[PDB]
RNA sequence: CUUAGAAAAGUACAGCGCGGCUGAAAUCAUCAUUAAAGCGGUUCACUGCCGCACAGGCAG
């Protein structure tokens, strides 16, 4: 099946793949090259839990075989390559970047399990600023009204579940948007 | 390119004898430091066993 890959770039038919914009289309492929053959399309087959999945296995190696400490993690260290790469993607639509809408459902719905091991990593103003889209000038002026709670230019200040429930509260767009992915 | 050119002041030495600063005194009255204040563990060192132990040892 891996031929079916040329229809679905068309952009035509393809019931088994969710018939995304072409430009989406080109993107999702970009992707999927670092994490050309015919593993693309059963991917996309029982694509919920194959993407939890997969998810599963990097966040529990990522644990598993942590080298700082149980506790005061960074996102790099647990989260960062499969968030920080998806993240960047063209227009950033959450609807239409399937990928990215599947990771905030799943990161929002394990938010607070356990201990809260995710809903405190320490986070760097950088890195905010990247998932947040929003200018250092702005961060500067929201940490001034304290809209951000530090617990500097680049440092760990942050906390991951705090700058989500910021972006959920004042960082919503037309297109990237919560209603359009749960 | 120096009032340029050059130059050994060195040998000895006993300051010694004696001494009464003494008389007198009042420092001395009064006094309001007062007002006002978060230093903050979110989890983290738990639960069993032995021994008589406010003794001391076991494990997960």
């Amino acid at each position: 099946a891996a031929c079916t890959v040329s229809n679905w770039l068309a952009g035509h038919e393809s019931k088994p793949l969710p018939n995304l914009p072409k430009s989406y289309r080109w993107g999702l492929v970009h992707w999927w090259m670092g994490i050309d053959h015919f593993s693309f399309v059963q991917f996309f087959s029982n694509w919920p839990r194959s993407f939890h999945s997969i998810i599963e296995d990097e966040v529990e190696f990522n644990l598993e075989h942590a080298v700082v400490s149980t506790s005061e993690l960074r996102l790099k260290d647990l989260l960062g390559r499969l968030f920080f790469g998806s993240i960047r993607l063209p227009e950033r639509n959450l609807q239409h970047n399937i990928i990215l809408g599947e990771l905030l459902c799943y990161l929002e719905n394990r938010l607070w399990q356990d201990k809260g091991l995710i809903a405190n990593l320490k986070m760097n103003a950088l890195e905010a600023t990247v998932m947040l889209n929003c200018s250092l000038d702005q961060i500067a002026s929201m940490v001034e009204q304290r809209i951000l709670k530090p617990n500097d230019v680049t440092d760990y200040l942050f906390h991951f579940g705090d700058i989500f429930c910021l972006w959920l509260a004042e960082f919503q767009s037309d297109e990237f948007n919560r209603s359009f992915y749960v």
